[PDB]
C-alpha cells in the first residue's frame, strides 16, 4: 500500500470510542492475553513479571516473576512469549519465552539464549510453578526477538523468533540467516543458530512435528522462513494464521503463513517488485569500516554487494496480503520534512502485533473478519478488513486510536466491544504534526477503549 | 513481479519437451478443453465452430456451428464461453456465450449483445440441438469481451465478461463501468449494461443465484467487479477460483476470485501502489478532442482527469496475487526496442487464459499446485506456483515455449506429461531479440508438447 500523510493519521482519532487508562508506568508491558478467569493478564518484557489485572477497578496482582530474565535497556530482549493453553481448564499451563543466559556460551558478547517454557497455573496458590523448558538454545540477540507465540488449533506451539537484528545498527557485518535452516548434524546437536527470522511450529513437548515442512531436505522446528521482526501471529476462526512483520524502511507487511512458505527476508522486503529495496549484504562487505547509508539499499556505500529483489533465487516465496507501505526506487528515505530524525517519515508503521477481531454479543459494527495491528511509530491501530474466508484483505489498513503513544499490543473482550491496548513505556512516536516525540501521552500503559 | 527481459524469454524454449502440430488449419481457436469422451474439444471464434479432435489420432470432426455468431476482423467477439456440464453423461449440455445481433439495438456502434446459452448435445447424430438462451443481452463490443464459462464445484456457471474495451482506442471516450452495478430496477429490467468488467455466478438457467453477494444493496448475476480483460478462469481441486487477467501497460494480474470482492478496474491496475498507472479517465474529458499519450495514466494530455490508485474510495479491493507486471512510474512505455510497435516491450504479457494442472499418473515433476497462463504477445506459457492450498503464489512465472506464436490456451492430458495448446491465426508476438513480428511459427494450431 501507499503511505498515509501525517495528515491522514491524525484525524483518526476513533470518536466513536471511550478511552480510559487502567494503568501506566508498566516497566515495559509486552503481550496482553485475556485470561480464563475474564481478567486481564499481561507481561513486563523487563522484568518477566506477569500481572493479572482487573479490567473495572485496574486491581494488579503479580503472578508471578519469571526468574532470571535477561533483559538490556537498549535492548528488545526479555520476556517474550505469552500463551495459554487453549483447553485451560484441563490443561492449566502457560507457555512463555524468554532471553536467559546460555551457559553452553562463555562469549560474554552473544550471552543469552531464547528458552520456550511451560509453567503451571496453580490455582489454590494462584502462582505459576512446575517449569518446563520445552526448547531452549534459540538465537538471542538486543534486536528484532519477536517472540510471538500462540497456540493453534492443531494443538502445536507456533513461536515467531525474528532475525536477530542482522544486518543492521549493532549487528550490521553479521549474515543475516532469515533463509538459512539447520543440517540434520546441528539439529542432532541442539544447534538452533538458523532459527532466526523464522515462525517455528513446535510440539506441545518441544519435540519436531514429523509433519513440519522439510527445508533443504531436512524437517526442523522451522514452518516458515525469511521474516526480520514477526510480532504479530494470529489464527482466524477458519485456520489461517496471520502475521505482521516489521520491515527496514519500508515494506511491513501482513502476511498469510503458509506451511514451507519463504517470506523472502533479506532477500525481498515486501513484495519482489525491486522498488524502493534491495539487499545490501553488509557481512560480505569489502571491508568492516564501510557506512551503512540507511537508504534500503538503493543507494549504499562502495564494497557492499547488493541483490535486487528480482535476482534472487528463491523457492517458495510467498508475499505479503498488505505492505505498509512500498515506495518506489526515488522515495527520499532523508526527507527531512518531519524534521530531522528523517525515520519517522519513512513509509513504515512498526507494526508490533496482529491480533484478529472475533466479535461477539457486543461486535462492533463493521469490525467482521478484521485483523488489528497496532503500530509503534504511527501511533495508530490499524483495522484491517479481510473477506470472510480471510482468503485477502480488502481496502486498506484504517488507522486508528490516534495519540502520541507506541501501541504494542491489541486485544479485544469476549464480548467485543471493548479493545484493550498495551503502550510502550518509552520511544518515539509521530505526533499529529509528522514530527518525532519521545514524550508519550500513556507512558506503559493498559488501555481500555470502549465503542460507543 | 518484475519484468522478464526479452533475452530471459527467449532462453524459456522448453527443450524438456516434444512438441507436434496435430492441427494446423484453424480460424482463430479460441477454447479447448479435455472432454468427457477423452476428446478434446476446441472452438472457432469467428465461424463459431466446435470441433472434436482425437488426441491419439488427431482426427477432427465439426459436431456444430453455432449459428448467427457475429465477429469483426478487427475485434475479440465472436464464439467464447464453452464448458461441459459436470455430469455429461446424465446432462448431456454444452454451455456457450457468443456474441450476436441484440435486435432491441437499432444503431450499429455496439449493435450486438452476448448471450448465454446451453445447448444438449446428441450423441447419435453427434450435434448440438435445443437451444436455450440462458442469459442474454449482455454488453457486446469488438474489444476486452473475455467470455470464459466454466462451471464451478457449486454447480453455477462462473462466467468472465470484459470491460468492453470502455476507456482506450475505439471506446476511449465511454465510461469504463466495471465499478458500476445494476439498480434493482435495471435487474429486474433484464438490463445487463451493468456487465462490464465482471465476473457473473448464475444458476444453470441463468437466473441469480439466491446466495450470490451483494453489490449497493442488490444481489445480481455479479458475483466479482472491477476487471478489465478477465481471459482466465480455473477452479482448483480444493474449489479456489483463479483467474488470469489483461491490464492495459502494465499490470496483467493472476487473482483468486472471492465471493463479492472488487479487483480494481478502472481505477487501479494491479496492486493498490500508484506505481506505473494511473486512472485517466478519458469519458469525463470535457474536450472529446483529447488524445490518448497511451503512457498509462502516468503522463496524459491536458484535459483529462486522472487519478491516482490511492485516491479511489473502494470496496472490497482485492489486490492480485501475481502481476506481470509492476512497473515504477519512471519506466518509459515508450523504449525503443519494439519499432513502430513500442507496446510489446510494455511490461504485460497479454494472457490469454488460466488452467489448473492437476497432474496425474505421469506428472510432469516440480509441476505440482501450478497454474499455466499461456501468453499471446510473449509467445510462452507461464508455469506458476501455488502452495498446496492454492492460498498464495510461490516464487515467480517461469516461461516455457517461446516461440513466435500467440498462446491463446492450454490444458493438459489426465496423465499430466502432454500439453495442448491453441495459437492464434494473426496477430504480433515478441521475437527471440525482442522485437515483434506478425509471422506467426504455428498459426491456428493445435500443438501437442509431450514431456521427454
Ligand atoms: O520507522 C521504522 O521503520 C521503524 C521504527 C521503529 C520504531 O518503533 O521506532 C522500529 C522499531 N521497532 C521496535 C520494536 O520494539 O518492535 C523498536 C524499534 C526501534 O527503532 O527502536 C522499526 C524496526 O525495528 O523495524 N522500524
Ligand atoms: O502489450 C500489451 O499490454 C497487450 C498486448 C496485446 C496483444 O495480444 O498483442 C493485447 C491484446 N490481447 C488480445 C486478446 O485477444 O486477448 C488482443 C490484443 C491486441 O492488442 O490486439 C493487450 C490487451 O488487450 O490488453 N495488451
Ligand atoms: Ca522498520
Ligand atoms: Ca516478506
Ligand atoms: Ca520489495
Ligand atoms: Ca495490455
Ligand atoms: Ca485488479
Ligand atoms: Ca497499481
Ligand atoms: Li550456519
Ligand atoms: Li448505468
Amino acid at each position: 500500500d501507499v503511505p498515509l500523510t501525517p495528515s491522514q493519521f491524525a484525524k483518526a482519532k476513533s470518536e466513536n470510542f471511550d478511552k480510559k487508562v487502567i494503568l501506566s508506568n508498566l516497566n515495559k508491558p509486552h503481550a496482553l492475553l485475556w485470561g480464563p478467569d475474564n481478567q486481564i493478564w499481561l507481561t513486563e518484557r523487563a522484568t518477566g513479571k506477569i500481572l493479572r489485572v482487573n479490567p473495572e477497578s485496574g486491581s494488579v496482582k503479580t503472578v508471578f516473576q519469571v526468574p532470571e530474565i535477561v533483559n538490556d535497556a537498549d535492548g528488545q530482549n526479555g520476556l517474550l512469549g505469552f500463551a495459554f493453553h487453549p483447553d485451560f481448564k484441563n490443561n492449566p499451563y502457560i507457555y512463555i519465552s524468554g532471553t536467559f543466559k546460555n551457559p553452553k556460551s562463555t562469549d560474554k558478547e552473544l550471552p543469552n539464549q531464547t528458552i520456550i517454557r511451560r509453567y503451571t497455573y496453580n490455582k489454590s496458590t494462584d502462582t505459576l510453578e512446575k517449569p518446563v523448558d520445552l526448547l531452549a538454545g534459540l538465537p538471542s540477540s538486543k534486536d528484532h526477538q519477536s517472540g510471538r507465540l500462540v497456540i493453534g488449533p492443531d494443538q502445536k506451539i507456533y513461536y515467531t523468533i525474528g532475525d536477530q537484528g542482522r544486518n543492521q545498527l549493532a549487528y550490521l557485518f553479521l549474515p543475516n540467516q532469515a533463509q538459512h535452516t539447520p543440517t540434520q548434524q546441528e539439529l542432532n546437536g541442539k544447534d538452533y543458530h538458523t532459527y532466526m527470522g523464522k515462525v517455528l511450529r513446535l510440539n506441545l513437548d518441544g519435540s519436531i512435528p514429523k509433519d513440519n515442512p522439510s527445508f533443504n531436505g531436512v524437517v526442523s522446528h522451522i514452518y516458515t522462513l525469511g521474516h526480520r521482526n514477526p510480532q504479530g501471529l494470529a489464527f482466524t476462526p477458519n485456520g489461517k494464521l496471520l502475521q505482521s512483520e516489521q520491515g527496514p524502511n519500508s515494506d511491513d507487511e501482513i502476511n498469510l503463513i503458509v506451511k514451507g512458505g519463504n517470506y523472502g527476508w533479506p532477500n525481498v522486503a515486501g513484495y519482489k517488485d525491486d522498488s524502493g529495496y534491495a539487499y545490501a549484504n553488509y557481512s560480505a562487505a569489502a571491508n568492516k569500516s564501510i557506512k551503512d547509508l540507511a537508504q534500503n539499499g538503493v543507494k549504499v556505500a562502495a564494497g557492499v554487494p547488493v541483490t535486487k529483489e528480482s535476482e534472487w533465487t528463491g523457492k517458495n516465496f510467498v508475499p505479503p496480503l498488505k505492505t505498509l507501505y512500498t515506495v518506489q526506487d526515488t522515495y527520499n528515505y532523508n526527507d527531512p520534512t518531519c524534521g530531522e530524525m528523517t525515520y519517522i517519515c519513512w513509509p513504515t508503521v512498526a507494526p508490533s502485533s496482529a491480533y484478529v477481531y472475533k466479535g461477539g454479543k457486543k461486535a462492533i459494527t463493521g469490525w467482521e473478519n478484521t485483523l488489528l495491528v497496532p503500530s509503534l511509530k504511527r501511533g495508530v491501530i490499524f483495522r484491517i478488513k479481510l473477506d470472510p474466508t480471510y482468503s485477502t484483505t480488502y481496502d486498506d489498513a484504517v488507522p486508528m486510536f490516534k495519540s502520541n503513544n507506541r501501541y504494542r499490543d491489541v486485544i479485544a473482550s469476549p464480548d467485543g466491544n471493548v479493545l484493550y491496548v498495551l503502550t510502550d513505556t518509552a520511544g518515539n512516536v509521530q505526533k499529529d504534526d509528522g514530527s518525532v516525540t519521545n514524550t508519550l501521552e500513556n507512558p506503559g500503559s493498559l488501555i481500555k477503549f470502549t465503542y460507543k
